[PDB]
């Protein structure tokens, strides 16, 4: 045989998993993975060197589901796949988010992941297999990537966690959580829940981190048999040759103008070395201020939420509307009601999917006082909308009790720290303003964690600037009864279960404070739907 | 309250108008305007400085109508808004055109206008409100913008001008004119008319300029209460340390080659300062030649139209075709006839719109002897086609008398001065060639005005070069009975009613001269439609 | 008349041809050609100089069929033409391929061809007329283009070659071949055939080269009457002030890394002059090695095919699947079966076209170990898929005997020398794996020819590197009975009939060797279609 095939078989919970390299796509770092009824081809290409003036890490992940994987011919676009669907973009982000922090600081080589679903029996989602396939392909690619990573979906059926459930099991699950981590740390959580408790949600994360260990060890042994060797790449050294005042200006526009003016002063006095070192000085300054117990940039302590303003019915002709402001973060959110003709229809490997609820998220450049080019929905816009949708999903009325198509739009009018959680609150408010009966109102809060050794602080309702210096960022949305969505991104070692427990408990108080302010304005759906909404009558006559 | 809200209420003709800032989108310069049943959010972002090597004024206006504004769910595109519709692009141009000349020469800061319709009761167009909203947002943005501007739509009902008519009033109007100006000058006119006279058309412009004054003064008082202050920006000075001969070469290709070669000679002898000063020398040279009564670049006096060639039936299988040449401006224009299946269907806030007439305008780079990248319809292409459509609309047969879908395409094959008016003539010719019975033939002419103090000259049928040096550019299309479309763009002060009256009278002679040449070839529709056109029969049998 | 019209009429086989310039689009180099019922407007723009740092020849050809040409209104896209269809892109490549090598080495001026079909009576394809129109427009454009070229389609009806057949004649043709050449040499062949012999295929090429001579001479006389004059452009001279070892490394990745490292060594020791001269040294080295009878880069002699691996059923849920590997060229090819709803539907000038077979070709950057941006189907991807489709077409079952829609996808997983012929083999294999009864299996091979004076060598199964140094590249696909597709691209003078005869005979042995290896794995369609394919039953019941 002309191929030198390396195979690794192992049992991953209820599914057999096979890792193969050496036969397909030998000119990249390519793993063909089969997990149950799903087969994915993941090719990784690592540029041998960094580009001349590259100052950031260029990583792109492109995930695709071929229609031929399930014996389908693509529909009505010249019979071609076309651009990435929203579901494909979302899975791309699931792969990108855990791997991106695992490359060392100062590693600027281009990396491209191409993950292609080439066979599916339509019984389960292919994202976990694509995530394991990416992990394995990076493990043999010869980069300083600090893997391997594992991945797992955790459901909750009959009060018990379930590892990597299929579509049929998920129809009885109160939880849809995906977690990725390394051998020692959780990295990424993306989840939707039916008002579960903080304790239930954390347990699902630790259950998933524990169960994925068998897969990480199998990737490790596979990479060894494929001849992978430790990286010798060494990070270049830096030119080893008062700050607080600017970071006490509370207004975001004026603080940056003072900081940007400080940077011009530094460049005149002292090019890429000044750019890198100047940002690190700002990085070090704001973090030690938090850890030393000083007031934050805007004067808050670690547990205080920013000032809130809650308004509904702000648009005369929208079926429901709300303006939600949290400090300098603001969302104009509307609810529109429609008939069957308006439902969202999308193609999947399992067949055509009709969805009576959709949430669209727009983040224009004027929300941060900037100019920007005009384009279609961005990967981040798609992700933030989907997370806010997860925060609202569990409290939506059942279709047979409220037979309308529902479209929510969140227009971010101001941004300074999770507009996506502002979107959850505004969606809850605008739904009730339209007369959509909710199970309960829901709110969201974005949190941060700064850690140095054994010293750590959890930050409630983080600023735009605290998002860029945190070692852990996490977002919780929920009702008074429990969590409806939990998202996490962890960049560091040593965040224990006990630490995450404190962080979620602090977030619970913040979400309850926001919910309490919301209820002063509207706490239930209006008794009638909007006067402008199309009526649903037993007899309709068309002239 | 966490907001410092500034409100200005005033009555604008038949509509109440409210101007608000300080609550929504505080990180931009943002005005929320309500005018009757329409609400628009206009955010303006002004870059604090000009970019390093910026040599032109970067201004972009993006106008959008949200479907939720009228309780609608967008149709069949993942239920998203998607890219700007043609109607949205056209309103963007309505905002851009009057504001763009009001920034001083040498002001190169980036400016971006984002105007979003967030509520509409579907009774009237939202463009005027979006234009007033842009005016107000710029007034508080701290730029050297020389506003405020006003805007107004003028109709003609029962021989009387009507200010800002709604959809129901416009169904009885013989005029659809939009004008913008400042306190002292008209800036922009865009109009469609049912063969009205020069006197009627000018009166509508002055009526609109007069009625908008109340709105300009209200914007002025609103901006003062919002704390706007005069700009201190000062234009940088220039390096203050024979031309006619090149501008007597009549052939455009050879004239530019001589001029471009002169620029290389100047650069070798004397970088951005030479580029700027070299163009200003060409600018000063051609204008004084006109004002001093010398023959124009091609030898013409101020009132002479270029040589004309008129040909119909130039394509064997097009239902109608025409080749119209005016000097070095040429349009290959076709008419195609179709059945109901071919009608243009578009979504509006008022509902789905079926249009039995469409005109598409293509401007390839080879028309000016250039290379260019391949793309979709440009903003200028969309505008020029819509203006030529306005010039043809009034003479089209009523659908119940001529039950065909009509598509006109204007392919610009040569350009040297309004291809859009060439398109009007070619559309008129090709319509008759196809057998489309017109009320009367129509023609167009593009005019220019150069003014210095009290000295001024009106230019008939302007060259490409005279378009770039004129202080007023204006286009008139019409029949022998009257004007069907009037477009104006004025960059200067002091163009009186009496002056515009002379300019339109000169344009009337030019359009009549062009029409007279057209009638020598074909003056009425052919008695039959094209032999290749689909027949319209009482009994059709499908095998 | 304001026009100086130059006309050239001649009879081209069965069609009258008219060449006209001087009336339409005078600001470019523009020819309006009528050939039978087809009229095309071809504008050529040649930049007067090369750009500052231009190091390659920027040539773009854009071909368009206007719907108005045949009295049609475009369908359901705002009634606009939109982007180039696949059929339009393919004809663009037909024009580009023969003209691109006819510009001298070192000519870097930008050239843009805009060919627009403006009238068609729907009796025949407009590509030949567009090709002749491009030839004529370049002939008057004043460039060093070494034309004119001719073009012709050759069919085979009742054992006889037919010049430029129309749609009705092509329905009885066993051949669809398009050839372009100059007065002395064939340049380009693109063809589909019903298993014809090498002798029949070569005769069609020489028939077409002979018959087009009358058209070339007419273009020559037309260009003279239009005042064309010889080019005085002279190619700039070069700075006139051991290699084998790197080109004996057989592994492609390691060979390039050694070569790229050699280039960095040369740049350190000796900027554009080093880049140009360094590539020419590699060019000269590899060609003389072949001509002197030394083993090729990977050790092969001129007639040896690379090692082969043939696998079917490699995807569990694809209706048919195959992995075909030839050295370092690999294709993952699938067959999917569908019902009538899945058929490809496209608009043509002749009407709506329903196609029950389609082949899609994807060439991701990881196939050559590279990163690349994400985009839609490229012009080269469209061409390679269409050629592989031509190689499979003749052996597909008739629709009334096999009533399924068939979609083939070729995913190139490795590339080092015609993935398009790998796609033919993989399509043949995957079709049989799905149970599609073929007339016979088909295979493909890509060939090269290096010639110096009277010394020449024909290369079987060329490497990526031999494709970049060949003077003739040609691809043959076929069954054991005969050729199903033949593609050629010739850059040089003096490739005689006798030489092409030897080259095709060598290619026949190579294709038979590949076919023989394929038949060891599967030589007939499986007796049943895939268990996962939708069944075709006389009675279907829908719940």
């Amino acid at each position: 045989s002309m191929f030198n095939i390396v195979r690794k078989e192992f049992q991953f919970g209820q599914h057999q998993v096979v890792l193969e390299t050496g036969r397909v796509a030998r000119q990249a770092n390519t793993v063909l993975i089969t997990m149950g009824g799903v087969t994915v081809l993941v090719a990784v290409v690592a540029a041998p060197t960094a580009k001349a003036g590259q100052d950031f890490f260029p990583l792109t992940v492109n995930y695709q589901e071929k229609q031929y994987a399930a014996g389908r011919i693509p529909g009505g676009y010249g019979k071609r796949e076309g651009r990435a669907s929203e579901a494909e973009t979302l899975i791309s982000r699931l792969i990108d988010r855990p791997i991106r922090p695992l490359f060392p600081e100062g590693y600027y080589n281009e990396i491209q992941v191409t993950a292609t679903v080439v066979s599916s029996d339509k019984t389960m989602e292919a994202d976990i297999a694509a995530m394991l396939g990416t992990s394995a392909a990076l493990a043999i690619a010869g980069t300083p990537f600090r893997g391997p990573i594992g991945a797992a979906r955790v459901g909750l059926i009959n009060g018990e966690y379930v590892l990597n459930p299929n579509f049929e099991q998920m129809a009885q699950s109160d939880l849809d959580l995906v977690v990725a981590g390394t051998e020692s740390a959780v990295l990424m959580v993306e989840s939707e829940a039916k008002e579960l408790s903080e304790d239930q949600m954390l347990g699902a994360v630790l259950f998933g981190h524990d169960e994925m260990q068998i897969a990480i060890q199998a990737i490790n042994e596979f990479a060894a048999a494929a001849g992978a060797k430790p990286s010798d790449w060494v990070a270049p050294a830096h030119n080893e040759e008062k700050i607080s005042e600017a970071y006490t200006i509370a207004v975001k526009q004026d603080r940056y103008a003072a900081l940007d003016a400080l940077h011009a002063e530094a460049v005149a006095q002292f090019a890429d070395e000044v750019d890198y070192l100047f940002e690190d000085l700002k990085y070090r300054t704001v973090r030690d201020n938090i850890l030393s117990g000083k007031p934050r940039i805007d004067g808050r302590d670690t547990k205080t939420v920013r000032a809130l303003d809650v308004q509904v019915g702000v648009l005369e002709r929208a079926h429901g509307s709300a303006l939600f402001t949290r400090g300098e973060t603001q969302a104009l959110v509307t609810t529109t009601l429609g008939n069957t003709r308006d439902a969202l229809m999308v193609d999947t490997l399992a067949g055509t999917k009709t969805d009576n609820f959709m949430l669209h998220y727009n983040f224009p450049a004027y929300s941060v006082g900037e100019t920007g080019r005009e384009s279609g929905p961005k990967r981040r816009e798609i992700g933030h909308g989907r997370l806010a949708r997860r925060g609202v999903q569990a409290v939506l009325p059942a279709a047979d009790r409220f037979p309308y198509v529902i479209r929510i739009v969140s227009d971010i009018t101001e941004s300074n720290g999770s507009s996506s959680m502002a979107s959850v609150c505004g969606a809850s408010l605008s739904l009730m303003d339209a007369g959509v009966p909710l199970k309960a109102p829901v709110a969201g809060i974005a949190m941060g964690l700064v850690k140095e050794g054994e010293r750590f602080a959890v930050l409630s309702d983080i600023l735009g600037d605290e998002d860029h210096l945190g070692d852990m960022d996490f977002k919780v949305a929920g009702s008074a009864n429990g969590i409806t969505a939990l998202q996490m991104d962890i960049k560091i070692e040593g965040i224990t279960e006990e630490i995450m427990e404190v962080a979620l408990n602090q977030a619970f108080a913040g979400r309850m404070h926001i919910l309490n302010e919301m209820n002063k304005v509207i706490s239930r759906a209006r008794p009638e739907i909007s006067m402008h909404a199309p009526t649903f009558e037993v007899i309709t006559i068309n002239p």
